[PDB]
């Protein structure tokens, strides 16, 4: 039947209909999963966007900044989907960092205020939503996470590496307390995705020639990649994201999933 | 079912307790159409997958032997009918002579042994690859066995060395393979409990390598932060699946991890 | 002499068991003309320096101080001389909240306690370059200290968060030390008994914890092929020296391993 | 002097080109007593070898040969004087026929070819740690030279697959070597235009030649944090050269990369 059939998922993540979290929410839905929904700050403007979704789910407002919304988000998620009712799968798909920490800003140049802002929401919450959703979680159940792969230094880039970096370790730590509930939590390292994050906010970043800049990161990834890739398609992260939340990878926990079609194996 | 309407080339099975036994289970039961390759025992390799889910062709594979990779596409075709291709390849091939493995010696091992062992371990992946990509299908899997050679450790010797040698060749595959939009990847297990396993462990090659084994499955139930039963291979065969599925359709070149998660823990 | 004529900045003595005073006692025994930073304890500081080789100059840096910083390349030209420049800086700077380490559970770390453990365990480390860059000559060194974090451990929690962005840190730094002909490393260290892990090893941070590191120390001496003796800074401290001498030049942006082998080995 | 007072075996000089001959020329620099090995053209070796800065004693040896390699530690010996140890093994030894690497399909390699790769450019290094351990000094350290093969490249084919099963060797010796107190490292060198290398690259583009090198050549600079000269092989023999001295005390069965960090960066 459906790959997800009767699980019960949490996906953060989603604010246009380019987010990676959107078309994560599409495909799981279309497998049959029964969707939990959250949003960031414009609350009224992301149930415009869902509402463009296979199927409706409940929205949730969630700041991984905010204490009080963290403390409250296991029960409101329960009043969500039934009293008796537990989780199957987390996605957390949140990412952040000011500018000053990206693009042609100097490396040198960020105020730690501003990275640490990045760090906070881009690894710290990781760890934030785990304590928050494992103890309304089934054994069995699968927190998938997003990540660009860290290990070598790029340009422009610059302090989210540095995020990335701390979000692979935190998976690990999350990993050994996700255990103790049965629980498995990996990461998915995906390709570029031309995504209002990518496309706007990286793009803000990168000054007068930003736009041949982003192609020509499109066009070096379909030539490493011994399987092409196509910045312009979230398809295949979501499908690798379904998997995770599947019962078809039950001994994979505090790992990294490669979906970027290859290319990091790959020098040339 | 998650495999449905797939046919899939499946080698490496010799006992009940292969990886490979239980991937062919598995893969059956999510409506898989299965294609076997057996080595030398082929009377007992009929006899042990005769217990499938179902019915499967058996065809005669020595992965040393030019002959019989040579003739591989076409008594596939032959098998699975004409006009029809592959979807899936799983290599689940792997050998050392005992002098590159237990308590002989790392030194002690002679090179005519070493590459005996490299030749069916690592250097096979490709032969094989060469011979079933062409009548493979863009959207295929190419997915071959794993033991994580990254750090050294004891008995496993020149066993490491040839896993190391096949992390390599997995990357240049997947370059080739790329070619016909087939992926290649690599399930990295964690110990099981197959006949030479627990053979092994009985300190069969040896008594200080008996109880080096031993340490080694407590200490990845231990660092596996959901825990690792050797004497179950069936988290394995379903990784594997996963691979042959069209649910990892962006990886590529790639190890997958299905060890319960003791690479990523120091203690 | 190895570091014959050389200008060294040195930080992150606060003991005789804190590893640059070990870097800095090496460092001299090889003929470099060390600068000191020290930390809030500067009459402490003033009085453990005093025990060492040879005298060197003292200046307080506070790495979350952002006029210490601004002020920093001047106070250390006014202590080595106008129109001299550094051959070399030591970053041997850790913190983390006793919320971040130890037996408190992973998930009850206040981002305010691990936001002042990643200003200075890894921020810093950049703060440091950029403050010192401009008075570096073509061919100088960047050295940090790092704990291998590529695989979670038990209690370091937060403080394996932390190396993990000064390991990425060290990468980007590089580049921009690249610009300047200064190379930038880490030296990934085994653990060394300071008076820190003295403290935790007598269950001072709590037994469960106490035990931990008793266990890691054990596994580490058995795992490292040559040894690791945690009560012995010196190989670190040679290792470090070498980073700084001219003896390792086209590396860069990279981890040296000192710790007696054991990251490359599973038993 | 560096290496002052050391006795140092190196094998693979061909050339004046050969990274053998630079580190040679620049161990010799720093005091070191050199002993040399060569393969079949020993008269034109003798010829190279005295274009050095000082008179080394030269042996013949064919790693793929028993006899070769069983009299080795004997006739080094009659060689430094009886009752006298080795300090330091250089293993700068590597092959590949036309077949395994260059413009050759990664596919179309016979095994018989890539074997004869894999017996020379990794199980020999294990054959000479067996070979030379015994007349070795405690302190002592085995270096040999490594690309790296992480990730999987054009042309370089079943050369990476070779440099992969060595990286995995080296670990394993490694723990041999442990138990004489003997370090055993590898060199991950960048590029180097060495007159074998610039055959093999040059056989491999046809007539395309000149622009390809050009962007290789100035790809690797670019990546490279502090820059990359190919013409340049002293980086690579001053790395060499401080792994075979007492500065990094506590590093074996590791890498260390003389690549000017190219392999950290991305872009
Ligand atoms: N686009 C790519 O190339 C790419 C590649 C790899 C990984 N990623 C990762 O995928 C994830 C999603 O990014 P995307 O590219 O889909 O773009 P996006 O714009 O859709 O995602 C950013 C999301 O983070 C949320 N967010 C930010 N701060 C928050 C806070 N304090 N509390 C709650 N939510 C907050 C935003 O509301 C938004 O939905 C991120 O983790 C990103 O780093 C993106
Ligand atoms: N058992 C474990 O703990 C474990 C863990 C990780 C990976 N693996 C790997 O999984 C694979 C399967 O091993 P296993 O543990 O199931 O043991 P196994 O003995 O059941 O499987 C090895 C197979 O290789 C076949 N083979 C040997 N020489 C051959 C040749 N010349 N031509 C063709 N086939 C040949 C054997 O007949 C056998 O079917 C191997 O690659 C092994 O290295 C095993
Ligand atoms: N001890 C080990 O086992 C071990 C192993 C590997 C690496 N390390 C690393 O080596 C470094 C030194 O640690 P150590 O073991 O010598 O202990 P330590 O306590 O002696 O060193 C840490 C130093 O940080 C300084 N410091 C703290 N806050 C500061 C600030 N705001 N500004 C400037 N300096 C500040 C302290 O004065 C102290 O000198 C740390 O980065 C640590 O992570 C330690
Ligand atoms: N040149 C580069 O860009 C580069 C980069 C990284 C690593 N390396 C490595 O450095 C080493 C030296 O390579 P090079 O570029 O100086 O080329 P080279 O041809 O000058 O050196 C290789 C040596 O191997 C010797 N050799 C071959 N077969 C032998 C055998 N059977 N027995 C004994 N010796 C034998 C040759 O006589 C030769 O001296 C090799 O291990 C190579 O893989 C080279
Ligand atoms: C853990 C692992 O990789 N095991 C392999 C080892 C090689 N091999 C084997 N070798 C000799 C006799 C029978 N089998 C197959 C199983
Ligand atoms: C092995 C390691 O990382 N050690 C560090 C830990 C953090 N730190 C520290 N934090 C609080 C009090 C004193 N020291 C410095 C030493
Ligand atoms: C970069 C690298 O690994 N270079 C090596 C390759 C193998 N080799 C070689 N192969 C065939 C003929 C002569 N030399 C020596 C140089």
């Amino acid at each position: 039947a459906g790959l997800l059939d009767g699980k019960r998922i949490l996906v953060s993540g989603i604010i246009t209909d380019s987010s990676i979290a959107f078309h994560i929410a599409r495909v799981a839905q279309e497998q049959g999963a029964q969707l939990v929904l959250t949003g960031f700050d414009r609350l009224r403007l992301i149930q415009r966007i869902t509402d463009r979704l296979p199927a409706k789910a409940p929205l949730l407002e969630l700041d991984v900044q905010n204490e009080e919304h963290l403390a409250s988000l296991a029960g409101r998620v329960t009043e969500a989907i039934g009293a008796g009712n537990k989780l199957d799968g987390v996605v957390h798909s949140i990412g952040f960092m000011p500018q000053t920490g990206m693009g042609i800003n100097p490396f040198f140049d960020a105020p730690y205020a501003d990275v640490s802002k990045g760090i906070h929401i881009s690894a710290y919450s990781y760890a934030s939503m785990a304590k928050a959703l494992l103890p309304i979680m089934n054994p069995g159940g699968s927190i998938v996470g997003m990540d660009f792969d860290p290990s070598r230094a790029m340009p422009a880039y610059n302090w989210m590496t540095v995020a990335k970096s701390a979000l692979e370790s935190v998976n690990r730590f999350v990993a050994r307390e996700a255990g103790k509930y049965g629980v498995r939590s990996n990461l998915v390292a995906a390709g570029p995705i031309r995504t209002l994050a990518m496309s706007a906010i990286v793009g803000g970043a990168l000054g007068e020639e930003a736009g041949a800049q982003i192609q020509l990161l499109e066009e070096g990834w379909d030539q490493r990649a011994p399987i092409g890739w196509n910045m312009k398609d979230a398809t295949p992260v979501a499908k690798t994201v379904c998997a995770l939340l599947s019962d078809w990878l039950p001994a994979t926990t505090g790992d990294i999933i490669y979906a970027d079609g290859g290319a990091h194996t790959q020098l040339l």
